[PDB]
């Protein structure tokens, strides 16, 4: 197994190229040491490195033949003995999704701009969807160090340029994520349940107020929480099953949680809400983890108050890792999806922590942030693609 | 958003392309619908579909400008409206490896005939591995129906020109497997546990005859095994610990176990050897499951009998399903590895049922054969690569 020999076709593919050329290489005395090939818009370019003798390699049959071979039917065919070239591609370090509608090519352009003025070479794009926001995904190998430097560069670009711009490890662990929990309020679920309550009590406006006052940060969760539900008193608790099904799931929520399912993930929800109206809806979508607070009913009245203990922020990182644990699942094999900040030490804790359509508070410590109010494009930022759900779905 | 454009680059890769290409579509009113690109052995193939207005795409504006900027610089770039053209790739149905040692081109040649000749196209070629065996992967479109005929063809091919050839559906379901269990006796574990404790009682030569006899088909399972472990009567129990750590795991056992942790597997054994010599390794390795069958000891000496129930070739496939409920994975999300005819029931049963250096009555109705003494090839049937095991090793 003497020299290596580097063989690449280019050209306009065409059928029974691949099998043209390795029944032509069998005439030799060829091993195969690596293969790469693909077709990208009828382009074909395919790259084998053999493993022949001397005596084959730098003998003018083997060049003759494959030359005569490839060129007789369209395509080019250069021929090099290299010994000094790698066998085997390097993993890419990270992957990047670009989520626009549109993504514009000047949107497009900021992106490699930054990937390219901080050292970081792309080795694939491909499209991870077309439906309903374009996908777009770039595997790059990014310096060390440069990393920390790299999201910041891309976090720009996506308020600039207007489209979602996350960075992932393309490792094999950070890879095989399996636990998912999601908020309820304003990320599972369309809107904030305590409105929907409160506008039972005649009472919309107070607490809509406060409301998206503490998920964006001016008010503690708890005294929030405590001065908002308070406006329910009086209030008879049959207007829980109402707004139960009152309420609508985020676009794309089922699709989600379906695609998950089928991936083998443990699903769960994280709350501040109220497991009488949340409990309901996830044995509809069959949940493996609730954890929320707890309305206090007296005489089939609400009091105002809750039972303890309050899912706070920081009871929503606690919630995740007694899931976590319950299910055997590594922390950084875990992933988050919330909105507010609320849901910040949650998302700090979690694997991988993903703000969705969310106050700059959590957009601004979140892994990554989505910004189209659809709730599938989750499932882009873990690795699956639009057509791959599509033909899943079509298995029934 | 008018007419679709297509613009395709190929040529030597150069840095910036990617970038100078965006930046120039961002003068014309220009936003992405798909984009592909790879660099396979300094050849660039670069894809974009965009969605212009008549008005820019009809205009010789945009065509000069891209034709300027690339063909400045190196490349070659084509452009035509189409609005006729796919705008994101389906996916594959299939992916087969090839695994050899060494794979001729020869071999390699006799896959892509019978693949050509079935009706199905390679949209992909890349490598999984260098050492200790070559690996390749190719990603395939099926026709409906071929999906037997394809199998068949290529098992021919594999016994033929000597490499392994494995067919796996590329779905997103059977993609995410995520319970594997192993036989022990010559799948995990190096040899045979009962001729080892056989050659103590000095009796290798009638049990390694009905040994190599009942794991190729010739004899009942159960009777089998009551006349093998009989041979061992009047043994001290501490044979048992002798032998246990006499025992060599499988080339590659180690890195196998490591990466299915990495990955988030659950991993156990289904064996018809003994608790008390498997145990003893499955706490080492850090296992989620045992079933063994178990040797019957009378103050401190082996009887030669075994105490039930047997886990005869019925008894394996119901210890991989009681496994498989008790972890909550479904039965095709699963995986089995074992060598032989003992292992039939459980591989069949199993999601993905894989034979390793197998007698012929597995091998033939195993998803897939595996003929190299390298246990860790059985990650690449699992999509893992070299370089990502290597990557993921050096991290710690
Ligand atoms: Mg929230
Ligand atoms: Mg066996």
């Amino acid at each position: 197994p003497k020299v290596s020999v580097l063989i690449t076709v280019t050209g306009v593919d065409q059928p029974g190229v691949t099998a043209t050329l390795f029944e032509v290489l069998s005439r030799h005395g060829v091993e195969l040491l690596n293969v790469e090939q693909v077709v990208i818009r009828h382009r074909l370019t395919l790259g084998v490195l053999v493993c022949c003798p001397a005596d084959v390699a730098d003998g003018p049959a083997l060049r003759h033949d494959v030359e005569a071979a490839i060129r007789k039917v369209g395509l080019d065919v250069s021929i090099e003995r290299s010994d000094d070239v790698p066998i085997i591609r390097e993993p890419s370090t990270h992957t990047i999704f670009v989520l626009g509608r549109p993504i514009t090519a000047a949107a497009f352009g900021a992106v490699a701009r930054e990937v390219a003025a901080l050292g970081v070479n792309i080795d694939l794009i491909r499209g991870v969807s077309d439906y309903p926001v374009i996908g777009l995904e770039l595997r790059v190998s990014v310096p060390p160090g440069a990393d920390g430097a790299l999201r910041t560069a891309l976090n720009r670009v996506s308020s600039e340029e207007h489209v979602d711009v996350a960075v992932e490890d393309y490792t094999l662990e950070r890879r095989a994520k399996r636990l998912i929990v999601f908020d309820v309020d304003s990320t599972l679920v369309q809107g904030e349940v305590i409105e929907m309550l409160a506008a039972k009590a005649g009472a919309e406006g107070q607490v809509a107020a406060i409301t998206d006052a503490a998920m964006r940060g001016e008010l503690d969760f708890a005294q929030s929480l405590q001065q908002r539900v308070a406006t329910l008193a009086g209030l008879p608790a049959t207007v829980i099953d109402e707004v139960a099904g009152q309420l609508e799931l985020m676009p794309g929520a089922r699709t989600t949680l379906r695609t998950l399912r089928r991936l083998g993930y443990a699903c769960g929800v994280v709350s501040g809400g109220f497991r009488r109206i949340i409990e309901p809806l996830a044995e509809e979508l069959m949940l493996d983890y609730v954890a929320a607070n707890e309305l206090e009913i007296v005489d089939g009245t609400l009091t105002g108050r809750v039972v303890g203990p309050i899912i706070d922020r920081a009871g929503k990182a606690t919630a995740l890792r007694e899931f976590a644990q319950r299910a055997g699942v590594p922390m950084a094999q875990t992933v988050a999806v919330g909105d507010g900040a609320n849901d910040i030490d949650m998302l700090a804790a979690a694997g991988l922590g993903i703000a969705f359509n969310a106050k700059p508070a959590l957009r601004e410590v979140a892994d990554a942030s989505l910004s189209h109010p659809y709730l599938d494009t989750v499932l882009f930022l873990l690795g699956v693609t639009r057509g791959e759900i599509e033909a899943a779905d079509a298995i029934d």
